[PDB]
């Protein structure tokens, strides 16, 4: 299981935690040198548990589906919380079984629903390590509205970071000062599926995308991705959603 402690955390250890997180996700083949996530995994092995310690030392353990990196729920002391969706439902059958009581949140785990519950788009939610420390603290003491925003932070400083090196770096820059994500970061988070798909469909198409993926670069400019030589593919994306799950 992968751990990360916010006390004494700096860009280096966060990077190491994020590396650990990538290493914990199983894969058989690589596509254009990028680990390909399994189509499916049966049993409790389908879930990865992240122990997260906030600055004061308090911890929550988060359950992640290793086939897509989606957070399914988490455990705070003796209570367990899972999103209101089938996947998480299934997941609750394998993790945090010993929790003295289980709560299901009033929303599913997709950004659309979390932004509603939180009452604000993630474009306006500062992220960073300090922000992660808050999020961890927030989830310990239940408040579905607060948790929604906390989860939007956790998902991005965790899952999205593992998936994209750019995002990992965005977080390292925000190690001592939170800042809303650049729209490039949002652009990526929303293109993971499309990119995972087009990168796989390129395997038999000479590394050329059947359909190009439109993103926004760091300068804020609209940009098209047509082939695996792009830096997005050669340098950025670190994991790929298996096309079986698309
Ligand atoms: C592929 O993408 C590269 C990098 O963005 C770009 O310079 C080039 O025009 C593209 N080439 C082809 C054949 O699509
Ligand atoms: O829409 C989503 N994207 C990525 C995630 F990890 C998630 O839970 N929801």
């Amino acid at each position: 299981d992968v751990s990360f402690r916010l006390s004494g955390a700096d860009p280096s250890s966060y990077g190491m935690f994020i590396k650990d997180l990538r290493n914990a996700l199983p894969h058989t083949e690589k596509v254009y040198n990028i680990p390909l996530l399994l189509p499916s995994v049966s049993g409790a092995g389908r879930y990865l548990l992240m122990h997260l310690f906030n600055y004061d030392g308090n911890t929550i353990t988060v359950a992640v589906d290793v086939t897509n990196v989606y957070i399914m729920g988490y455990l705070a002391l003796t209570t367990s919380y899972f999103f209101n969706e089938p996947a998480a439902d299934l997941a609750s059958q394998y993790v945090f079984r010993s929790a003295r009581r289980k709560i299901t949140l009033p929303y599913s785990g997709n950004y659309e629903r979390l932004q509603i519950a939180a009452g604000k788009p993630r474009e306006k939610i500062p992220i960073g390590l300090p922000a992660l420390d808050t999020a961890i603290s927030t989830l310990l003491h239940y408040d579905s509205t607060a948790a929604a925003g906390a989860l939007l932070v956790l998902i991005q400083t965790t899952a999205e970071a593992a998936r994209f090196k750019y995002i990992e770096q965005q977080i390292q820059e925000r190690a001592y000062r939170d800042e809303v994500p650049s729209s490039a970061t949002i652009s990526l988070e929303n293109s993971w599926s499309g990119l995972s798909k087009q990168i796989q469909l390129a395997q038999g198409n000479n590394g050329v995308f059947r359909t190009p993926t439109v993103l926004v670069d760091s300068k804020g400019n609209r940009v098209q991705i047509t082939n695996v030589t792009s830096n997005v593919v050669t340098s950025n994306i670190q994991l790929l959603l298996n096309t079986k799950n698309i």
